[PDB]
C-alpha cells in the first residue's frame, strides 16, 4: 500500500493538478491529523463535513466530465462515509488506522484516476 505519512500531513506527492480538489484533500488530511491529536466529538464531525464536500465537489467535477469511471469511484465515497459517519469520538486506534490508510490509498489508488480526464 503507499506509505503513510508521519506527521500525517498531505504532500505534493498526493497533487491531483485541480487546485480546489487539492486544497480539500489538504483538509481531509488535516482533519484525521487533528482527530489523531484531539480525538474529539466536534473534530471527527468536522471530518465528516469535510470529507463529505470533497466527495460532492469530485462527483460533480466527474459528472460534468463524464468521466467514464464515477460509479465505483462514488461507492467508495459512499462506503467510507457511511463508516466515519457511524463513528464516535474518541475514535479507538484501529479506525483511526482505518482512516489514516484508506484516505492515501484512496487519493493515490483511485483518484489519481481522474488525472488529466477532469
Ligand atoms: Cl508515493
Ligand atoms: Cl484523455
Amino acid at each position: 500500500g503507499w506509505e503513510i505519512p508521519e506527521p500525517y500531513v498531505w504532500d505534493e506527492s498526493f497533487r491531483v493538478f485541480y487546485e480546489q480538489l487539492d486544497e480539500e484533500h489538504k483538509k481531509i488530511f488535516k482533519g484525521i491529523f487533528d482527530c489523531i491529536r484531539d480525538n474529539s466529538a466536534p473534530n471527527l464531525a468536522t471530518l465528516v463535513k469535510v470529507t463529505t464536500n470533497h466527495f460532492t465537489h469530485e462527483e460533480a467535477m466527474m459528472d460534468a466530465a463524464k468521466y467514464s469511471e464515477v460509479v465505483p469511484h462514488k461507492k467508495m465515497h459512499k462506503d467510507f462515509l457511511e463508516k466515519i459517519g457511524g463513528l464516535s469520538a474518541p475514535v479507538d486506534a484501529k479506525n483511526v488506522d482505518y482512516c489514516k490508510e484508506w484516505n492515501v490509498n484512496h487519493i493515490k489508488g483511485t483518484d489519481f484516476k481522474y488525472k488529466g480526464k477532469l
